[PDB]
């Protein structure tokens, strides 16, 4: 039922059939002119919009997701345009997305394997800009599968990897959101067999945050 409910009829021509349920990959979701304008607006944002992490830089737009409730911020039109385009595919349970995470990866930067978790409706939509990357998928270790007497097992390798080209839309739903981990290796090149050199990548991850505080209300803790 999880897989059945996760299907989006309008995107079925874009289903990645050999990947876990349910992954869509739409090439050329945005034009080169649209890509250029998004890069310009990310790069020209006020310095304080940027957060420096150990292995990448990012921007939050729409507010900072939090388990006690998100304090919302108005999305600017240059992002709302694409929030509207992905929300029109009805990817977020029948309410529009309300949050954009911008990640910037210089060549050699990535993101450790993770699941996006319960702060979001269980759907990732990502518009890639600037450079290709490879997104790796891993089977999680579930507590119900824990065997403290198991034979030696090789270090985890990805179960599937997907090339993400600039101007593509990626959608992860069902088990691809709730069961699998995804990550990007800290690499300068991706061998397909032939081989792609990474430039700077900027990704726009568009999600719906269901726990939002009314305008003006703060929670401590
Ligand atoms: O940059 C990407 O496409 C993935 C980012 C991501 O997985 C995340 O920020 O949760
Ligand atoms: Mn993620």
């Amino acid at each position: 039922m999880e897989e059945q409910d996760a299907r989006v009829p309008a995107l079925e021509p874009f289903r990645v059939e050999q990947a876990p349920p349910v992954i869509y990959y739409v090439p050329d979701f945005i034009s080169k002119e649209e890509e250029e304008y998004l890069l310009r607006q990310v790069f020209n944002a006020p310095k304080p919009k940027w957060t420096q992490l150990s292995g990448r830089k990012l921007q939050n737009w729409g507010g900072l997701p939090h388990p006690r409730g998100m304090v919302p911020e108005r999305l600017p039109p240059w992002l709302q345009r694409y929030v509207d385009k992905v929300s029109n595919l009805s990817l977020f349970g029948g309410l529009p997305a309300n949050h954009v995470l911008v990640n910037q990866y210089l060549p050699g930067e990535g993101i450790m394997p993770h699941e996006d978790g319960p702060l979001y409706y269980p759907t990732v939509s990502t518009i890639s800009l600037g450079s290709h990357t490879v997104l790796d998928f891993y089977e999680p270790r579930r507590p119900e599968d824990d065997d403290p007497t198991e034979q030696p097992r090789p270090p985890p390798r990805p179960t599937t990897s997907l090339l993400l080209e600039p101007r593509s839309l990626l959608v992860l739903r069902g088990p691809a959101y709730t069961r699998l981990l995804h990550g990007i290796a800290a690499a300068r090149v991706d061998a397909l067999d032939a081989c792609l050199v990474r430039g700077t990548r900027v990704s726009l991850t568009i999600r719906r945050v269901p726990r939002v505080l009314r305008a003006g209300l703060l929670l401590g803790k």
